């Protein structure tokens, strides 16, 4: 079992990233796969189970098995 | 069991993310992948089961088993 | 079981994200894909069962089993 | 069994995302896929089954089992 | 079972998402697919069953199981 | 003179000011003065004349000359 | 003279003032004077003559000349 | 004189200031005078005579010449 | 005389201040002066003539010439 | 005279001073004075004429000539 009394708190949590991303003439030229560019955030308590993946950001995967 | 009292509890949480972001002549050409170009906020407790993916963020899957 | 008693719970909360993104001339080209260009905020709780996806933002599966 | 007792549970909230995007002469082309470009807000509480997808944005799937 | 007693439940809740969003010359061309553009908004609860897909925004499916 | 020739020209302006103020058991209690609590926007060009007073928010003047 | 050609100006200018200010049991008791608790904005060009006050904002005066 | 050809001035310019001011239990009492709490935002371009105030954020006189 | 072509001026210009202040049981008290918490932004150009006050925050002044 | 031609000026400019200030039990108590406890940010270009002030913040005057 689990018991809290009285208490704060904070799990999982993200506060306030702040970004000024001042770019100019940008090019991406993506071919087939996974690109990422950009503020992300993510926040999990739990998982569970054979075989799991959790917040997978850029992931790629090939599998023949 | 689980039993809070009087608490406080942020669980997966995602507070106030400030982007300022200033561009000029961006070029994006994505060919058949994934892309993720932006501000982005997941937030999750529980994920259950054999084979699971939570919270999956430019994620790209060829399985041929 | 699970018992709360006078508590503030926050459970999968995506506050108050905030963005000023100016561009100028942006062009995009997709091509059979997934692309994501924009501010996006998920929240989950529960996500159970085999063989699950949860919150997927930009997923791309090609899957011949 | 779940028993709550005076308290304030916020699950699964998005509050107040704010967004001020100020562009110049866009072009998107896409051809036979997914995009998403703008802002977005899920929130979602509990998912069960086998063979389960739960907020899926921007999702391309090709199954051929 | 599920007991709540004088509390302040918000499941699943889209607070005030504000946009200014000003554009000058946009253009969209797509081709047999997906695009999403614009505020979203998805508020759920409870999906079940096997072979369920939930608040899924810019889906593409091609099967031939 | 002044001449302006296929111009776009912007002159005292206050674009898209956006609040979300959340507040709870707020009091005030004035007394024989001047209180501002609230958003206020104010856009002059031009004020001439001896003893002027332009956008005077908030001004308190006891003069016994 | 002025002379402007194919020109954006922006002058006195107040683009997108965002606030996201949440409180909790708030309390003010001004007393005979000047309090200013809130987003202001103000824009102004020209202000002329002898004794001249512009965008006075919680200005108090007492003048016994 | 002045003369601007296929210029972009940005003259006086507030641009995007954005706030996430949490406050709890705050108390404020004042007592004739002057008191800013908040965000503000002035833009101003000519001020011209003797004797001349331009801007005054929480200006206090007592002049007895 | 002035004069600008194809120019890019940014006079007087305050981009994007952002502030993430988190408070908790605040207390203030003035007695008759000038106080000044908050954020502040103030633009200006031109301030002329004999005897000129520019962009004064928290500013206090007993003459008796 | 002032000739610019194919210019990039960036006169007068703060850009971006982001703040994370994270108080608990702050106590203020001014008595007649000046106070300044906050985010800032003052540009200006000119200022001309004999007995001047520009961008007083904090100014306190007793005079008695």
């Amino acid at each position: 079992g689990v018991l809290y009394v009285g208490s704060k708190t904070k799990e999982g949590v993200v506060h306030g990233v702040t970004t000024v991303a001042e770019k100019t003439k940008e090019q991406v030229t993506n071919v087939g796969g996974a690109v990422v560019t950009g503020v992300t955030a993510v926040a999990q308590k739990t998982v569970e189970g054979a075989g799991s993946i959790a917040a997978a950001t850029g992931f790629v995967k090939k599998d023949q098995l």
